[PDB]
């Protein structure tokens, strides 16, 4: 295997956590004002998201400051050599589902990552399709000049002396729109406020490392049945980000499209490209699909994704792109023989990933919609085509995940089983998993995220327990394959 834990650190012993009820539409106008943390979506918000990357010999890694009644944005650096933690404090504090801060929003991640070309950190956080609107809107006027939220530092800060890691690296706004002496929400990523409505409406922070060291970063426009993918690129030598470019048409049926369709799935540079892999959901509710369905994934030969699409046999896809039967890969409803509208439940259990190797390999699951019916039925998917392999090989002889990784010449499963850290590992092209790695004494752990980079896992977790401040720990897990 060569899989085991290389070191687990605390970051923090109060980090923020929803420990409260779930409201919904009828009582979110009430939440609790007691000790407990209420929330409309999940309870999860620190160690949650695109929350750690490792630069050098540090780790960064962002969370939200353990109370109910703090909220902080934080960032720490980690010195993996010295052991050494040092914490920043943002002034932001989380402004919670809708801007009511009583009602914690899980949507509202800190998308972290750091230029490797002029060592400088930038922060994306605690953002649900926000616009400026007023008292009449549905956020209330709460997000004017507000909507979208980037903080950024100065070159080498990533570098300094613990000493030096301090507030004062990063770029206050002293726009015509600041919101004064303690703003350090950036509107736009370009610098330039006259871009505002292309930074307006968007969730999901989430930033790459391309091959060449250049950061790239997307989020998400709409939901449910009508969404598109955005994306941009940092422009190190002048510190700054471009424009968001759609990978698809919104509103798919005024730019030709039969229906409009949202997107759920992710973009993910992988193997030295952009690329993209999703299920889509139809605006379609007569058909058998009651939520998402289909497989579909492209790649950009253009290093920044501004066109040059290709689908999985090559052919070039139309750009931005509006019909999604060009990049379809196969249909998990063919392994499921319900009929009749809605019978048909995609929604869990979907992911997909690309290995140095160029072997392609697809998740997903299918259930009835009705979990009552005689002939009900349940399945897991992998479909996965190997780097020389003229088609791909679908199995159900698959027990089911929701995510997957890849490092060196294999892929892994990761994820808690009863609080406690596992990894499983196939050669890349195989459906051949095994358990080779399971923590079996120590703390428990609620949930947390990993991200993959020098053929490790880092695994940015908070551990199990009672109220809305919890420690964070990171494991760094060697996966075996450096
Ligand atoms: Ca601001
Ligand atoms: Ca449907």
């Amino acid at each position: 295997s060569g899989v085991l834990l290389e070191s687990q650190t605390k970051i923090t012993d109060g980090a923020l956590h929803f420990d409260g009820k779930k409201l919904n539409h009828n009582t979110f106008e009430n939440p609790s004002k007691s000790q407990a943390y209420d929330y409309f979506f999940g309870r999860n918000i620190s160690a949650h998201g695109d929350a750690v990357k490792p630069y050098k010999h540090f780790v960064f890694m962002t969370w939200y400051k353990g109370g109910k009644e703090e909220r902080n944005v934080m960032l720490s650096r980690f010195n993996t050599k010295t052991g050494v933690v040092k914490t920043i404090q943002f002034p932001h504090r989380h402004t919670g589902f809708r801007g009511d801060p009583l009602v914690g929003e899980s949507h509202n991640t800190i998308g972290l990552a750091v230029s490797p070309l002029n060592g400088t950190i930038h922060m994306v956080y605690d953002m649900h399709a926000y616009v400026d609107d007023d008292e009449t809107g549905r956020f209330k006027g709460r997000f004017v000049d507000d909507f979208f939220r980037y903080s950024f530092s100065v070159a080498g800060a990533a570098d300094v002396p613990d000493d030096e890691f301090t507030l004062e690296q990063f770029v206050k706004d002293t726009s015509e729109l600041s919101q004064g002496a303690d703003d350090y929400k950036h509107l736009t990523m370009t610098g330039n406020l006259q871009d505002k409505e292309n930074f307006s409406a968007l969730t999901y922070p989430k930033f790459y490392t391309s091959d060449d060291g250049e950061l790239l970063h997307y989020m998400r426009w709409g939901g449910n049945n009508n969404g598109a993918y955005y994306f941009n690129k940092y422009d190190a030598k002048n510190q700054k980000w471009t424009r968001f470019t759609p990978f698809n048409h919104k509103d798919q049926k005024t730019h030709g499209n039969a229906y409009n369709w949202g997107l759920y799935g992710q973009m993910k540079y992988i193997n030295g490209k952009l690329r993209v892999g999703f299920q889509q959901r139809s605006a379609n509710n007569d058909d058998r699909f009651k939520y998402q369905n289909g497989v579909y994934y492209a790649y950009s030969d253009h290093p920044d994704g501004l066109g040059n699409w290709k689908n999985v046999d090559g052919e070039d896809m139309t750009w931005p792109l509006v019909n999604s039967d060009e990049i379809k890969i196969f249909e998990p409803g063919d392994y499921i023989d319900h009929t009749a509208p809605n019978s048909v439940h995609i929604v869990t259990g979907f992911d997909w990933t690309v290995t140095e190797n160029d072997d392609v390999h697809f998740i997903t699951h299918v259930r009835s919609t009705d979990t009552k019916r005689s002939d009900y039925k349940e399945v897991s998917i992998h479909a996965f085509k190997p780097a020389n392999a003229v088609d791909f090989t679908i199995t159900t002889d698959f027990t089911g995940a929701d995510s997957i990784y890849t490092s060196g010449d294999s892929i892994f499963i990761i994820g808690l089983k009863n609080g406690y850290p596992f990894v499983e590992k196939a050669k890349g092209g195989s459906n051949d998993f095994e358990v080779v790695y399971q923590q079996a004494s120590g703390v428990k752990f609620d949930h947390g995220t990993i991200h993959i980079e020098n053929g490790k896992a880092y695994y940015y977790l908070m551990e199990k327990g009672a109220g809305n401040a919890l420690p964070l720990h990171l494991q760094v897990i060697d996966l075996g394959v450096t």
